[PDB]
């Protein structure tokens, strides 16, 4: 699975977490990987190339089929209880992506803080697509094949509809966002994981949202 | 071939149909699987877990790489001569999805009567995204990577354009639906399978759609 | 490769890499030219039919292309173009042309054909005949872009990720995105490397100003 080449790399994967069929590659220096405890990080391909990169996955995170590329001085922070299917996260330009607590990311997600190539204005010659941090709030549910691009911030307890592309940030919590261009399509809601909970009151994990 | 667990489960797969490389799993009671004559249901993964589940696939249906998950009291019905490439069909909340005669589904389809997870109103705590049935009419062609969500009904003789997401129903037949949001972009058409034909009149399977 | 039929000509430069690539040619009078210093890896290229042409110029890099060509079709890819994983389909005796120094990100789908007919009820005639696709020089396709029949893209254009193009554009030097597809930013030029504060530091970009 794991493969390192470089100096002063710190890799602590809790011994209670599972990493079956996962590939971890670290090329470079002064990097840190932190996983566990009670994590299931399976069939993924995670790549850190450079210096001073931080990968932080908190307790109780379940990821399956993530392809992840991090360049120098980048950091990926995924908070506890977050679940993630197949997808891709790319970070470059010494930026950050953070994913809050108790998120649910369905298969097909694509998350990035960068276009990986420059676009310049012919008017003044300046670059106009610098990378920008992605912040994904607590208790966010991304439907299938959602794409989250650079600089986008998602509030807490928000649902993003299947196949939506987000180019811009939103400020309102407790809403559903869908369509193209992306927009608030429903307000004043809260989502849960279990359909067998008839009401939000039957879900202990939701107490805080109401 | 298939793995079956439980009581009063019935499985009828015609001996003239091919199921090469397909896994069929049925767990529960009172479930029924039917696959008619001269079908090719290949490289597929089909799961029935629960009670009173129905899977009915008529004659001359060809399916390649279907991933299909059905739960209790759910039913999937696919009528004769329909062809399907790689894709996913998910049915829960005791609902139903039906696919009509002579449909053509290109690789990439995602079809569901359900969101799989509850959305509650903050006003009164009630669930407001209950599952809803899906009905795909006769002679519907789905282009590549089309997504059909809960409650969607598609009229007969319709083409859905590549990468279209349908979140609500349409009523107009004989049209092309595409874009986002999904809308009728062309009217008064009929589609066929074979590019070699000069005109619709040359395709006997299309007689019923223009009279 | 795997070549079967009469008078097929396959010329792949000895300076080019084809690691893990399946090239299958079934039919007659087909021709494949791949130029110098190419890397065509982990791809699956199928020519099924007769009188098909595939021309790939120098310094082209392709990783994970699934390509299907039918009789009398042609695919041309000009020098210095790079392409990730994706799919190209040509039929109805048509052609697709990709210009110089393009950059095609993972998930592209490019086709000159719908593969099945649509007829008008007014007269029974087919209204969706295949139509050539032309991608200009120095075009950058973001992730998961879909290019449908008849589409012509001007030089020096960026196509935003997940965009579907159904219609041609005329304006060079722009960003195209959204649905429907529209010009979302004018008067730009893209580059490959981000270690350049301005466009004047990229020698490759001079011909655009
Ligand atoms: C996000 C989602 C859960 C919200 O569903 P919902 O709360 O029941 O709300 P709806 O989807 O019916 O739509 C709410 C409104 O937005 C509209 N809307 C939905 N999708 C839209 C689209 N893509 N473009 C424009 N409007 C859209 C609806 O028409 C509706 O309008 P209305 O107020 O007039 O009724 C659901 O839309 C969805 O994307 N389902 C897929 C979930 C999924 O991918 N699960 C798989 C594994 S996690
Ligand atoms: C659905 C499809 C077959 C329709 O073909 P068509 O009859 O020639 O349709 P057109 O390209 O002429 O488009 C019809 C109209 O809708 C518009 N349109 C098509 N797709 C659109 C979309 N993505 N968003 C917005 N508008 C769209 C067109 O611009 C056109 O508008 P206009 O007539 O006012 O100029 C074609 O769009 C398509 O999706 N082809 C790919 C099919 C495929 O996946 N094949 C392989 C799997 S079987």
């Amino acid at each position: 699975m794991y493969s390192e080449q470089g100096i002063n790399n710190t890799i602590n994967i809790s011994t209670t977490s599972l990493t079956n069929a996962t590939q971890l590659t670290v090329i470079g220096n002064n990097n840190s990987v932190y996983i566990g405890n009670n994590c299931k990080i399976v069939s993924s391909n995670i790549r850190l190339k450079g210096n001073n990169i931080t990968l932080f996955i908190a307790d109780d995170v379940e990821i399956m089929g993530l392809v992840c590329s991090l360049h120098s001085d980048c950091s990926l922070q995924i908070q506890a209880k977050t679940t993630m299917g197949n997808g891709e996260i790319t970070i470059a330009e010494k930026g950050k992506i953070s994913i809050g607590k108790d998120c649910m990311l369905a298969h097909g997600y694509e998350i990035r803080n960068t276009d990986m190539h420059p676009i310049y204005s012919l008017e003044n010659g300046e670059r106009i697509n610098h990378g920008k941090d992605v912040i994904i709030g607590n208790h966010v549910w991304l439907g299938r094949n959602v794409t989250i691009l650079k600089g986008v911030c998602i509030p807490n307890n928000v649902v993003v509809g299947s196949h939506t592309v987000l180019y811009k940030s939103f400020k309102e919590p407790n809403c559903v966002i869908a369509g193209s261009p992306a927009k608030i399509v429903k307000e004043n809601i809260v989502w849960g994981r279990k359909m067998y909970h008839s009401t939000m009151y039957d879900d202990p994990t939701l107490n805080e949202f109401y």
